[PDB]
């Protein structure tokens, strides 16, 4: 498949010039791979710190409103019965601001300097977790915010159209496509749609560029963490 | 849960920094307790370490937790609960028994608190290496009483949040406490008719307050009842 392009620390002009405005996505490498928590998050470590806090957890598809749903759990429990012993049911620990709940945990991320290039203040940038097993998948979406994913645990899979192709995207902000299990009949548009891919990898950030629809598969128990900011 | 008459008593001196001489010469060679005041005052944990602040960071750790008073080994037991459970059963609302996390090393366990306590400077004056130094955690409710007992090192308690009532016995006043090493006289409601000598025993008290250092030299016999919500911090060293 077409791969986004990987680059080490880009300097600030180059990165809003050739991806920032013109909305490309891109890899950065060498930014983040020695924040603290590349090395510091493990399952025990994250047990350790936080395995009594309370967090919501997703079950379910995210197609449909209707299709999911969250439950509140220690993040102990979620781990018991969602990535150890020995999980029958997907669950997912996704979008929560863990970093706001548990200000030890932000201690081991950073923000991005790549941040300052938008016009929103610093405190108005929001990072959300995304802890879950190998399995867990994020439908094609898009979002309102600029967005840097940081990979921390594992690898995940990541597809990547831009919005120029909502129209092949059959949407219902998410599309009805599945991706790696389209329906050519009921959506025949889709299989040209052209598209970025790759596979994350600790240490990496994707930029996700405003709008830009994104489809994601953890191929292991991972960690992400996401900026979204303007 | 009452303000004991200090006045009344001997009082432990205080000292503002003294110099380093002055604390060995007077103090550590001959074995006499001291209060060394504006030394600690200004850690940070003096102002950061609020009961919020540490459920926030500490709470989910699994901490050791005594119940009972330990006047002999059968008479207490310990129980490994989170912080935030010690919290809540043992010092949020009305507890109905008394629970103390006493003498943990909470600082090895959370090595990020040791950013908001220091080595004292007068620790350097010991044969003994910084790196050899106890350092231990003592979190409990108003009322936690830890019996009159010696300890085989020199003593740093820094108290950082709520006060403790403390009282010192020399070494050389053993006789009048009738050791089992720890003491079978309960200090604050003593048996005249069991234990004779003990009225009459010379002894030093204080009311250690948030940002106080006690000094208790190596062997002497303290006696110790916090009269708040209560966090301290001693630094056994040599
Ligand atoms: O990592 C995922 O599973 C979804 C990520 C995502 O949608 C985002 O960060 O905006
Ligand atoms: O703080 C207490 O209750 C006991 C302190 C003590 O015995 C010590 O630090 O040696
Ligand atoms: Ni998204
Ligand atoms: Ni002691």
């Amino acid at each position: 498949e077409k791969t986004v392009p990987r680059l080490h620390r880009p300097s600030l002009q180059h990165f809003r010039e050739q991806f920032l405005v013109p909305g490309r996505p891109v890899i950065l490498k060498g930014v983040a791979d020695h924040w603290p928590c590349m090395q510091k998050w493990s399952l025990e470590y994250i047990q350790e710190i936080a395995g009594c806090r309370t967090v919501p957890v997703e079950v379910g598809s995210r197609y449909t409103d209707e299709e999911w749903s969250q439950t509140l759990m220690t993040v102990n429990e979620f781990i018991s019965k969602y990535i150890v012993n020995e999980p029958r049911d997907v669950g997912y620990l996704a979008q929560h601001q863990l970093f706001d709940q548990i200000p030890e945990l932000k201690q081991d991320i950073s923000i991005p300097d790549y941040c300052s290039l938008g016009d929103g203040e610093e405190e108005e940038i929001t990072i959300n977790a995304w802890f879950g097993p190998q399995g867990t998948i994020s439908p094609l979406h898009q979002d309102p915010q600029q967005n840097f994913l940081v990979q921390v645990m594992g690898r995940k899979y990541i597809r990547l159209y831009s919005p120029q192709e909502s129209g092949a995207l059959y949407p219902h902000n998410t599309s009805q496509v599945d991706v790696e299990n389209p329906d050519l009949e009921k959506f025949p548009k889709f299989a040209k749609a052209p598209f970025l891919s790759c596979i994350l990898s600790p240490g990496e950030i994707l930029f996700i560029p405003v709008k830009y629809w994104h489809y994601v598969r953890a191929l292991d128990l991972s960690f992400s963490v996401s900026f979204w900011w303007s």
